């Protein structure tokens, strides 16, 4: 009939190559089909200076309110960026300023095409990975190193001893994890499982670290039965605590949520999702990058071929979450459909240099093998058009 | 030839299940017909290990420690499943570890690369040698408090505290972990010794940016050892050592042909070699990277055909013998060691291979019987091709 009513959504504008494909994804993949009621924020490096990172904070508050946000890729400043752009301060990361105000866990997932040679040729259903995510010093010249814990209620303090250096020279460490951060890593990663209809795996190392790692399985399992237990059976699922060496072993044709604590998977097909505990709130970024090299030669008369999929899926993840949240079937379907066409366009034999580069090595690639950033973008639209007409009648 | 070659004091350790069989086959067909040895063989098979009460395991370590060379077969590592299976009276520790425990040193893995076998990068022509550097005090934070590490040199000229963190919501866990300077210097040597033993360049990857003080010590000490001694031998042998960051090390490897030692701070399995290089640079324990290959052994017991790649096992020998010959300046053995390695690859590049290697070239569903040789066939091929090479070698 006409454009689908999506709802409240937080967009974030990036910078460099990715911004170009971002403001290209919109016009002919999203915008012609979905009426978005959107709060966009410009995280373009330049804009981030004007507002003095304030605009970043705001987008973070934005998400926390409306529960759903996408994000383009954004420069994180180091020494060059200050000289190149002339920044006024060593601006922090756009992520983090977000992360440290939202919590939850990052979930990285590769996008699998039958055309693409993967590590362990047989991984059909992809694997979702959620890495949990430091006070070191030198100990020059022999002494005694001891970690101490002194409780709040003024009861007996507890000294420990992390080896004393009898004969000199060393280096020492101290790290930790608060209970509540273990609780957030649990739900996020319990919630996630139901949200894919896939089984969960916490892989630890409690045999060695008895009281550190032990505690993760001592906070996971318990929160697995108190709630979320029946739900897995209600979805034909299970959660096992595995063990690092057995998980790097049994992984299988794939299709699970690997929740581990402690060059592979190609680049332009690595989507990320930040899942907040509540289950309600979610953020989606293709966590791959601004792709500066490509932009460098885009700003020149030269032509580029750049893989848009990751960012395309960043949208379809976030939108799928609105529909899930709001019970918006019409939207939900379209999200799935966008994803479907993306993969299918690839599997049909139309792609960019980097995906062709996986087939036939870099030296063997020729021009007749891939479409460029622009001509890949049309092909997606054309086929999306096609796909959409088909589902109507 | 004429007669065998005298190789001398070597220490042999035997394993379990499928390896053991091919391990014997190796000896029968490839080493013994050609080489005489003062063998200090210890039988580390699960049954025997239980019979001895794992004394035989510690007995091997000390022998390696004395005789410098040790070629180890695989071996079962006990868990509840095995404990029931063999009716073990205890769940003994992994031999490999116990061996490592008494010896120290640094393990280096190598994938044996041949021209008709696919790689991660089609660029890699020469092998890449990766060496892994390998308790902490860990405890639970009862409730809200302030955990903090604190150091005191034992000559009261400082007391330095840091915050790991103060818990205000409370609960949680915490742990501190030292690293002895000694362990770093050892790591250095071994992975400088090995850089010359194979005559390639050395790269140490780290995460300096994040742990400026921790990783920072790994960079500095490698440098001191590289210069207080090792720099000379390096430059002489037209090679270099050069620290790198982990980020731009991964990509730098893709754009290469391999052929370097990569020190690291944290293809088929049947092509994976593992060598434990001690800091003294005299002791070495070779072994395959895989296990006892239980699934293959199970079929062998039911009368089915197996197709098990021995290469990894074969290379433990050749590697070990190469080391013994290097220590003893035995040019005859030194040559023989390269020959068996020379034959092994040459045989595979000639289209004769096990089922695993076929799978690499074609893919599981697309492999037929006519494409590969079984365990016992592949062995013959090698022995026949081996005897061949050795005849034309006499010239
Ligand atoms: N905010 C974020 O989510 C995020 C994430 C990562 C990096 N960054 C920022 O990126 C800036 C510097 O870029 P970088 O050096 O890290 O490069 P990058 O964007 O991480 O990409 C590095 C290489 O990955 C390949 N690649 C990535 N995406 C691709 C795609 N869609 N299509 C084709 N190839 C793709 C390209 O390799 P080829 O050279 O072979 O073409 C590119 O040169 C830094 O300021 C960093 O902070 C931001
Ligand atoms: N001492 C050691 O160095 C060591 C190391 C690791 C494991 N182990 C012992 O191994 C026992 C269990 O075996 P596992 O499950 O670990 O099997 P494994 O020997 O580690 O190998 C697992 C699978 O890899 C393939 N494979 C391994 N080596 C091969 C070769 N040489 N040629 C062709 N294919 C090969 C086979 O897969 P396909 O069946 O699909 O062909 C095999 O089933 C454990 O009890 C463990 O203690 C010992």
């Amino acid at each position: 009939s006409k454009k689908i009513s999506g709802g409240s959504v937080v967009e974030m504008q990036g910078d460099e190559m990715t911004r170009i494909i971002w403001e290209l994804i919109k016009e002919k993949l999203i915008f012609p089909y979905v009426e978005l009621d959107l709060h966009s924020y410009d995280l373009g490096i330049e804009n981030r200076d004007a507002t003095n990172d304030q605009v970043t904070k705001d987008a973070a508050e934005a998400i926390k309110k409306h529960n759903v946000g996408v994000k383009c890729a954004t420069i994180t400043p180091d020494e060059k960026r200050v000289e190149e752009f002339k920044l006024k301060q060593m601006w922090k990361s756009p992520n983090g300023t977000i992360r440290n105000i939202l919590g939850g866990t990052v979930f990285r997932e590769a996008i699998i095409c039958k055309n693409i040679p993967r590590l362990v040729s047989g991984w059909v259903k992809p694997i979702i990975i959620g890495h949990h995510a430091a006070t070191d010093f030198v100990v020059p010249g022999p002494g005694k190193v001891e970690i101490t814990y002194t409780p709040s209620d003024g009861t007996q303090k507890v000294t420990y001893l992390v080896h004393n250096f009898e004969e000199g020279g060393g280096v020492a460490m101290g790290m930790y994890n608060q209970d509540k951060s273990i609780e957030d890593f649990a739900h996020s990663s319990f919630q996630m499982a139901l949200s894919k209809g896939w089984p969960l795996y916490l892989s630890t190392k409690n045999t060695i670290l008895k009281k550190y790692d032990g505690r993760f399985k001592d906070i996971f399992q318990e929160i697995y039965d108190k709630q979320y237990k029946s739900q897995f059976e209600a979805q034909k699922i299970w959660y096992e605590h595995r063990l690092i060496d057995d998980m790097v072993a049994q992984a299988s044709e794939g299709g699970f949520i690997w929740a581990c604590k402690n060059g592979y998977g190609s680049l332009g097909m690595m989507t990320s999702v930040l899942v907040c505990p509540d289950g309600k709130t979610v953020e989606a970024e293709a966590a791959h990058g601004t792709v500066t090299r490509h932009y460098r030669m885009y700003q020149k008369g030269q032509e580029t071929s750049t893989n848009p999929i990751a960012s395309i899926f960043a949208w379809t993840r976030g939108l799928a979450h609105r529909a899930k949240l709001d019970n918006n079937k019409e939207l939900a379907f379209f999200a799935n459909a966008l994803e479907e066409v993306s993969i299918e366009t690839i599997e049909a034999g139309f792609m960019t240099k980097d995906l062709a580069a996986c087939i036939k090595g870099l030296p063997n690639v020729q021009r007749s093998d891939y479409l460029n950033t622009f001509e890949f973008m049309d092909k997606l639209g054309e086929n999306l058009k096609i796909k959409l007409a088909q589902a109507k009648l």
